[PDB]
């Protein structure tokens, strides 16, 4: 069903994330890990304090579709164990729980605009784009349900 779907981004905040490769969101599916540049490493610590949910939408650049979206468990963290993003800086290391694996072809959104950018179509934005609440929940029940994750463990970490 949808309904975890829906209690886990109640009241959430949302961020576009944008991924030069393929290779660093495989890396993010496998270890549950995003890095970000400082100045948007600073925008997600704040939104982390601020809201029950911080979720990361991702979109690997020139692909046409979003790869799926994820949960911040946690503030931004140096030292740990070293991630070899392929890289075309990037501080701190967020962890993240998936809530869906799963892509999204950016024709099935263009129906969303994004009100903190224009109203240009949501998935038009820099990397760490806000995007807003309606928009963003709207965005995030597109995707085609993600039969392997349980939300109930992500549920007790709000
Ligand atoms: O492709 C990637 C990987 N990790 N951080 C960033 S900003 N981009
Ligand atoms: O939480 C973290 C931090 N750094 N590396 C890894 S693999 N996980």
């Amino acid at each position: 069903g949808t309904s975890k779907l829906k209690y886990v981004l109640q009241d959430a905040r949302f961020f576009l994330i944008k991924s030069n490769n393929h290779e660093n969101v495989s890396l993010a599916k496998a270890k549950g890990v995003w890095s970000t540049l400082p100045v948007n490493e600073k925008k997600l610590n704040l939104a982390f304090r601020s809201a029950r949910s911080v979720i990361l939408i991702f979109s690997v650049r020139e692909s046409g579709k979003f790869q799926g979206f994820a949960r911040l468990s946690s503030e931004s963290h140096h030292g740990g164990s070293p991630i070899h993003w392929v890289l075309p800086m990037l501080g701190g290391v967020f962890k993240i729980d998936w809530i869906c694996r799963r892509e999204l072809p950016f024709t099935k959104s263009a129906h969303l605009t994004n009100p903190w950018n224009e109203h240009k179509p949501v998935k038009i934005g820099r990397d760490g784009q806000e995007i807003e609440l309606e928009c963003g929940t709207q965005l995030c029940l597109l995707f085609p349900p993600d039969e392997s994750i349980d939300l109930y463990q992500v549920i007790h970490k709000m």
